């Protein structure tokens, strides 16, 4: 009899190629119409493109421009060369034969079957972390398996995020501090973290609670992150103890053409430590020494991230206050940095909000246990880390294994010391509309719109 015989099938990355090859016990002469067609799960059957006797070639509106139906009655084949692959692609592919009989009546044919799978690993982190490191981890687990790790770094990427994964796509592992998790949690926009108790034991339990939601693990742990005063050691070698200071010292350096302190304004993640210093009353203060800051002339109106950054690593200002994933930029230019206690202010210390960096599983992902693969056993190993870290420092690491070499670090120590006088970020839903809060409460109070009072007033509704 005649059996057709497919092969080929395999995995590849979004852009790569497959041949399908179809061999038949007989003559393709004899056939009429031979053709590829595709199964997805869980959808009908999809024709891709079919070759005649007559040498007349069609194909399906998708597959249209990239792929080609060939036929070599030599070797009694019929061919699908797949160029530039597409996640949409993904399905098993079938080998179809169409028979005119001798008399009216005609046969269809049918082969085993071949699967083809188009995987792409791909992940959103924020363009202030070290990326091109999460990328070299990511190259070592396509040579152990052979998915594709790309990373991906937009801008907005906290709230473009739930609005993006909901509907369409998305990312596979979402990067982002801990406090932000707890909406996506609340929203179903993320996947239950199931790790055996020796992977659980390899990280530090206080940890493993930053990223738990209502009695389930929604995240892994990476690296706890607080907020430092980053000093240049050279323009100011005993650096301000306290907040209240910082207009003299400006009022010396502003003479010799240099800024004493610039740090972004435009976020709230850094103005927040001076504002919960004292505490109410204590809002108050704090906000109200920031805003005469910038009508005494010391501080800029929109010092963002960029200026702030720039200035510092050029030389122009004394102080800046970032956290440890700015330190790799300040090494690269030739400024001799400190890392120490961010100031106090009315006596008490600056309590800076502390996060706890942690990667996701999207839940309309498909690939949650090639994510989970990646994550445990190439991520959240000593040498996964260190490639990450190398690139732009991750700060305090959640992995146990990693004291030591943490605790060598006279940054970290003062990353440890700032995190210890602030305090944890609770992860809840309503994080999202407090932020946002406060991210309009602190630009009006700056630019000269709302008065201080008022702010606080509109914050707390
Ligand atoms: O600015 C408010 C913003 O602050 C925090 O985001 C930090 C993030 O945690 C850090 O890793 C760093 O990259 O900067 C961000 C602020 O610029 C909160 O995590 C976030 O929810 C909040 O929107």
């Amino acid at each position: 009899q005649r059996q057709l015989v497919e092969s080929g099938g395999g995995l590849v990355q979004p852009g790569g190629s497959l041949r399908l090859s179809c061999a038949a016990s007989g003559s393709i002469l004899y056939f009429n119409r031979m053709g590829w067609y595709r199964q997805a799960p869980g959808k009908q059957r999809e024709l891709v493109a079919a070759i005649t006797s007559g040498d007349s070639t069609n194909y399906a509106d998708p597959v249209k421009g990239r792929f080609t139906i060939s036929r070599d009655n030599a070797k009694n084949t019929v061919y699908l060369q797949m160029n530039s692959l597409k996640p949409e692609d993904t399905a098993v592919y079938y080998c179809n034969a169409k028979e005119k009989g001798w008399s009216f009546s005609l046969y269809d044919y049918w082969g085993q079957g071949t699967p083809v799978t188009v995987v792409k690993l791909v992940i959103w982190i924020n363009g202030d972390k070290g990326y091109n490191g999460l990328a070299e981890v990511g190259k070592k687990f396509e040579k152990d398996t052979g998915i594709k790790v790309t990373v991906e770094h937009p801008d907005k990427l906290e709230e473009k995020f739930p609005q993006v994964a909901a509907t369409g796509d998305g990312p596979d592992i979402i990067f982002w501090a801990h406090d932000r998790f707890g909406g996506y949690a609340q929203s179903g926009l993320l996947a239950e973290i199931t790790p055996d108790k020796a992977f659980q034991d390899k990280l530090y339990p206080f940890t493993w609670d930053a990223v738990r939601y209502n009695g389930k693990l929604i995240a892994y742990p990476i690296a706890v992150e607080a907020l430092s005063l980053i000093y240049n050691k050279d323009l100011l070698p005993n650096p301000p103890k306290t907040w209240e200071e910082i207009p003299a010292l400006d009022k010396e350096l502003k003479a010799k053409g240099k800024s004493a302190l610039m740090f972004n304004l435009q976020e709230p993640y850094f103005t927040w430590p001076l504002i919960a210093a004292d505490g109410n009353a204590g809002a108050k203060a704090g906000l109200t020494f920031l805003v005469d800051l910038i009508k005494n002339k010391h501080m800029n109106a929109d010092t963002d991230y960029s200026i702030a950054e720039a200035a510092f690593n050029k030389g122009e200002t004394a102080m800046t206050i970032n956290g440890p994933w700015a330190w790799s930029n300040i090494d690269t230019s030739k400024v001799n940095y400190g890392v120490t206690v961010l100031p106090t202010f009315k006596g008490q210390p600056s309590k800076p909000f502390v996060g706890v960096l942690s990667a996701g599983i999207n839940a309309a992902s498909p690939n949650k246990e090639l994510a989970k693969e990646f994550l445990e056993n190439y991520l959240l190993t000593d040498e996964g880390l260190e490639a990450v870290n190398k690139d732009k420092p991750l700060g305090a690491v959640a992995l146990k294994s990693y004291e030591e070499e943490l605790a060598k670090d006279p940054r970290i120590a003062a990353t440890m010391e700032n995190a210890q006088k602030g305090e944890i970020m609770p992860n809840i839903p309503q994080m999202s509309a407090f932020w946002y809060a406060v991210r309009t409460a602190v630009i009006n109070a700056a630019s000269g719109r709302q008065t201080v009072d008022e702010a606080l007033k509109d914050a707390q509704t």
